């Protein structure tokens, strides 16, 4: 039901930047569809974001 | 292959504290088995950790 | 010029929760007045937020 | 008493990567000397770390 899948390259749409691959997912009441994204610039660094904060890029 | 599953209550074993439910998972080369945990004290706040940093509690 | 000072007890006003003492500060173009807050529930755990996200409590 | 000052360029020494400018500081019992660092790769993104995790670079 997934907007993204593992390995998709995405970026944060606005505010503080973040860009890299989907490496996981999470689900809470506040964020029913969330993803973990490993930075392509800082290997090993991972942030989690709601789907609405991210967009897929080539 | 999962050490934990969704909804398990866990806590960080040492250093900065964290405690609440598993709400997701992630996988990188640095952390091949990682989990997202929603704080039971601060609803909506989620941290991600490697499995070795966490332990299941009742 | 500080809205808060070290040791003030504050909480996040909305969205994911966070509550505890001011333990530091930071400044970027996106967040020209930001604070570090140590959770009173999870000792050692610290989040940083823009001033507009926080409010002082007793 | 500061190891680093505002604007110093630093990087994380090991594990997950992080690199950019010092933009703040914090102090807790677990981390009596900590810094906020804004990523030079992801503008607006800031992480906090203990001094021992960081090193100054040119
Ligand atoms: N995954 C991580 O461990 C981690 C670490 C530090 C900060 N962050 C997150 O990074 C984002 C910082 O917020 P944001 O300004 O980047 O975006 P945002 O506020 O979610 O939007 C926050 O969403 C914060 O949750 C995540
Ligand atoms: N999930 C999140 O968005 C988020 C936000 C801020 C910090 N954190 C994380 O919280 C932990 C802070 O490090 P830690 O001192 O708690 O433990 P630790 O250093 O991983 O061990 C770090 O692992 C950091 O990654 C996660
Ligand atoms: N200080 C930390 O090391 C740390 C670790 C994980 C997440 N966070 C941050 O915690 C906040 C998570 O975002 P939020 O949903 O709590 O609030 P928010 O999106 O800033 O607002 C983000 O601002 C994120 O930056 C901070
Ligand atoms: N400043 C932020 O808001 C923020 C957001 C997410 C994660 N983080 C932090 O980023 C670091 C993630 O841990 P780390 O693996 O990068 O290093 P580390 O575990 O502190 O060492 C943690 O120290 C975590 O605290 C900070």
């Amino acid at each position: 039901n997934a907007t993204f899948g593992m390995g998709d390259r995405v970026r944060k749409k606005s505010g503080a930047a973040w860009q890299g691959q989907i490496v996981g997912w999470y689900c809470t009441n506040l964020t029913p569809e969330g993803y973990a994204v490993e930075s392509e610039a800082h290997p090993g660094s991972v942030h989690i974001y709601p789907v609405a904060a991210l967009e897929r890029i080539n």
